[PDB]
């Protein structure tokens, strides 16, 4: 560690913010969200400026080291601790700057942001909006640069291409800000794969000043219905949602706590009833449903709580999370709903873990989207569906075959997609951490990968944000 610590102990970053193992703090500061893993750095620093960043991962390239960038944590796979053993972590957190542009109303936050502060500074200070994930304390970089899915992502895009401009750092030192018009090779990468190419400063997005005040949010519950009848529910539902609803709709399906629904709709409130009318039309005669309304940003408050507070709602968990999407040309059939149902949440049966998982309508504006615009593939995403095994509380350990449990279960569903013909398609922050290279880059990525692994050479020819296990690899 010697040539390490002598390079960053000539910085000027400060000794109490420079930590390796012998640090009174170390525990502390590389602890993961994600339990189930322990990635071991090198060292962690926090800069308080563009130049200690320079400084910071000059030391890297000397010493031959990999750099992660640490944002909010929430990685499922701790890939902002590094993921590997052994990066030098630059922890982000001073980088939280918010400026307003009025003229372009463009939102400018710090590359350290959490999803919650910034959401909040935006609307106490100028009542606008920009598409986000649903938890208060995820970054900001960490989930625009995985495309993000947030309540109003069917309407306004999704976090990734809400943005209009970054400043990133390369390996190198060299500052440089991307765009679609700008650097357009690094803005592809970050817009899909960002940990791999540099690190993030500063983000620009695109925001929303809501056309109504109020905002009104929904469940539907089906009661005691049988499989078939649940599924047939569904199908009813996804045909609605393809025909008939509007891009303001928001509507989350339960995998696991079935047969039930929620969701939210951010159009005219008084339109509202006569929507949410031809939604429950088909549905069985056991349903019942419920409806409020709020103000938009008690709402915001109530998708995602505490985006006002100042502490996570979502405590470090031990899990592991599996999730496809489908397209609005092959979305679910009886036969695909389903399997899903059947081999995941009606046959789970553990004592050490419980299940968690739904269906994200998606749809919308996905439809604008084209996947040789930016490395992510998402192009006419029409459903998200997450599947996640969870620890038991009072256990420690995670267990040897819960893997291969949660695997099994939602095998069937993929067995019958591969039957009709249909791509297995993920979904980048919804990393599934046991997937192979083969699978990981072709469900993220399509046919985008091998032009990501040309701009890895020419971007990061060292390899120095080489770093966790699904990072871009060199062509
Ligand atoms: C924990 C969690 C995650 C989550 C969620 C709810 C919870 C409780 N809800 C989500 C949702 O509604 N929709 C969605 O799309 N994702 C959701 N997630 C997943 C989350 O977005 C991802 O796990 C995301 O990657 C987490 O980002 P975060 O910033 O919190 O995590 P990280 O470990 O520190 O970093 C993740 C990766 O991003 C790279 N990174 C981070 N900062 C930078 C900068 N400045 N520049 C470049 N790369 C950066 C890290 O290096 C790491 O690879
Ligand atoms: C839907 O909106 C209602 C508000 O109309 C939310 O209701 C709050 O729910 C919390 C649950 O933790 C209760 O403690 C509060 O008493 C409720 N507030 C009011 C004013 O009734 C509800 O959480 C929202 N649900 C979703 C999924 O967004
Ligand atoms: C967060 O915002 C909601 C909605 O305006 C408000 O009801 C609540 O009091 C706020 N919480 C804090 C801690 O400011
Ligand atoms: C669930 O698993 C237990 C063993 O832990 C078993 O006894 C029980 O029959 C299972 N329930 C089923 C298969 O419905
Ligand atoms: C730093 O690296 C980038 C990416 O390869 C390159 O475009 C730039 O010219 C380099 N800056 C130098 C050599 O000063």
């Amino acid at each position: 560690s010697t040539r390490l610590r002598d390079c960053l102990s000539n910085t000027s970053i400060l000794p109490s913010l420079t930590t390796f193992s012998d640090a009174t703090n170390w525990e502390t500061v590389t602890s993961p969200w994600a339990l189930r893993f322990n990635p071991e750095p090198a060292a962690v620093v926090v800069p308080r400026n563009r130049d200690e960043v320079a400084a910071a991962l000059a030391c890297a390239v000397e010493a031959g080291v990999k750099v992660s960038p640490l944002n909010g944590g929430h990685s499922y796979g701790a890939y902002g601790l590094g993921g590997v053993d052994g990066a030098l972590v630059i922890n982000m957190e001073r980088f939280t700057e918010t400026t307003f542009d009025s003229a372009k109303n463009l939102f400018t936050y710090g590359g350290g942001s959490r999803v919650g502060p910034a959401a909040t500074w935006l609307w106490e200070n100028h009542g606008r909006h920009f598409p986000h994930v649903r938890a208060n304390w995820v970054g900001l970089s960490g989930s625009s640069i995985g495309g993000g899915f947030g309540t109003t992502s069917r309407f306004l895009g999704t976090p990734m291409d809400n943005l209009d401009s970054v400043d990133v750092m390369l390996y190198n030192g060299t500052i440089v800000t991307a765009s679609r018009t700008e650097n357009p090779d690094l803005f592809f990468v970050i817009q899909g794969a960002g940990s791999s190419y540099g690190i993030i400063l500063s983000l620009t997005t695109r925001t929303w000043k809501p056309e109504f005040e109020v905002a009104t949010n929904f469940t539907i519950s089906l009661g005691a219905v049988d499989i078939d009848t649940g599924v047939q529910a569904l199908m009813d539902i996804q045909e609605w949602a393809m025909t008939e609803a509007p891009d303001t709709f928001a509507l989350r399906w339960q995998l696991a706590g079935e047969w039930n629904g929620s969701g939210y709709f951010y159009g005219n409130p008084d339109e509202f009833d006569a929507l949410f009318a031809s939604l429950v039309e088909r549905l069985p005669n056991t349903t019942t449903t419920t409806k409020t309304t709020a103000d938009f940003w008690a709402m915001e408050n109530f998708a995602a709580p505490l985006l006002n507070g100042t502490a996570d709602t979502f405590p470090p968990r031990s899990m592991y999370l599996q999730a496809l999407v489908l397209r609005k040309d092959q979305p679910f059939t009886f036969e695909s709903a389903k399997a899903l149902y059947q081999y995941t949440t009606l046959a789970f049966n553990r004592t050490d873990l419980t299940e968690f998982g739904f269906l994200d309508l998606w749809g919308g504006v996905s439809r604008d989207v084209d996947d040789s615009k930016q490395a992510m593939a998402y192009s006419n995403n029409q459903w998200l569906i997450r599947w996640e095994g969870r620890l038991a509380n009072g256990l420690t350990q995670w267990p040897a075959d819960g893997i291969e449990y949660m695997q099994a279960g939602f095998r069937p569903f993929k067995e019958q997609l591969k039957k009709e013909g249909i791509p297995l398609r993920g979904f980048v922050n919804y990393r599934d951490t046991e997937l192979s290279l083969e699978e990981w880059s072709v469900r993220l990525y399509g046919d985008n990968f091998e032009k990501m692994k040309r701009i890895k050479s020419q971007l990061d020819p060292q390899g120095v944000f080489t770093t966790h296990a699904q990072s871009i690899p060199s062509s």
